[PDB]
């Protein structure tokens, strides 16, 4: 499997001036998606952030003051609509919804518990999502004129870090693939054969289509399906829109709104 290096060929895209410079990398970005089936920006600084964010999470998986199973998803406080957030014991890992960063009452206790890990992770959601939905704008741009805005939710939208890790796509609307601890993710091209980005230790991030917006763009987008081949900690951002709200196609260049809520599609 060929490697892609990207550190100096992707689009830089500077934390102190997200919004500028997604704009001028608005045409690299959209010839990714089609020429690729995926996307990335280099964001100077990113994966330092990340990095202690990932080994603070797998100090925090061998603790035991309190234990990080303290918070485990069957016991933390749960979202009556949307998915399900908190700790998963064993390969082991943590999904930080926005909602849980606003503490929606308990929710937030793993943060408090762990606060170190915490502040990284929160730190890392909120430039994520800034990421991801400047993303999605630039793929909106590329569907028919009258595409809604996708409207992805802050509290629907989560951070899952791994701590031990075959071929799939996210559910959702978008992924963003933080720089791994070790090398292996590969993704498959539109030719069918499969590349291995250099992503490790980088400045890297991957933007991934998950299946929610290959359903609204019928197809045009197919979702960024990757696997995992290993000889290890990794983060991604899952972006979702309001779980009640009402799907959406564009279908031959016509909007039509469904019946369906995004809710039913995860089902
Ligand atoms: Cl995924
Ligand atoms: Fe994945």
């Amino acid at each position: 499997v060929p490697l892609m290096e990207l550190s100096g060929r992707a689009p830089v895209v500077r934390l102190h001036d997200i919004e500028a410079d997604m704009a001028a990398a608005t045409d690299a970005i959209r010839s990714q998606l089609t020429g690729w089936g995926f996307m990335a920006a280099e964001v100077p600084g990113i994966g330092e952030r990340v990095e202690a964010m990932m080994n603070e999470f797998a100090a925090a998986c061998r603790a035991t003051g309190p234990s990080l199973s303290d918070y485990a998803y069957d016991v933390v406080p749960q979202l009556a609509v949307g998915g399900t957030h908190g700790f998963f014991p064993y390969k082991e890992f943590i999904h930080v919804s926005g909602a849980m960063i606003g503490d929606q009452p308990g929710a937030g206790d793993v943060l408090r518990a762990f606060p170190a890990f915490g502040t990284r992770a929160a730190e890392v959601f909120d430039i994520a999502f800034r990421l991801i939905s400047l993303f999605g704008e630039v793929v909106r741009g590329m569907m028919p004129p009258g595409t809604p805005e996708l409207d992805l939710s802050h509290d629907a939208t989560n951070l899952r870090v791994i701590h031990y890790r075959a071929e799939h796509s996210g559910i959702q609307m978008l992924g963003l693939q933080l720089p791994p601890s070790d090398q292996g993710l590969q993704y498959v091209l539109h030719d069918g054969t499969w590349v291995e980005p250099v992503i490790a230790g980088t400045d890297v991030v991957l933007c991934n289509i998950g299946r929610m917006l290959t359903s609204a763009s019928d197809g045009r987008f197919r979702p960024s399906t990757h696997r995992v081949h290993t000889k290890r900690l990794s983060s991604v951002l899952f972006a979702y829109p309001q779980h009640k709200a009402r799907q959406w196609k564009m279908v031959d260049g016509e909007l039509m709104s469904l019946n369906a809520t995004w809710g039913d599609f995860i089902d």
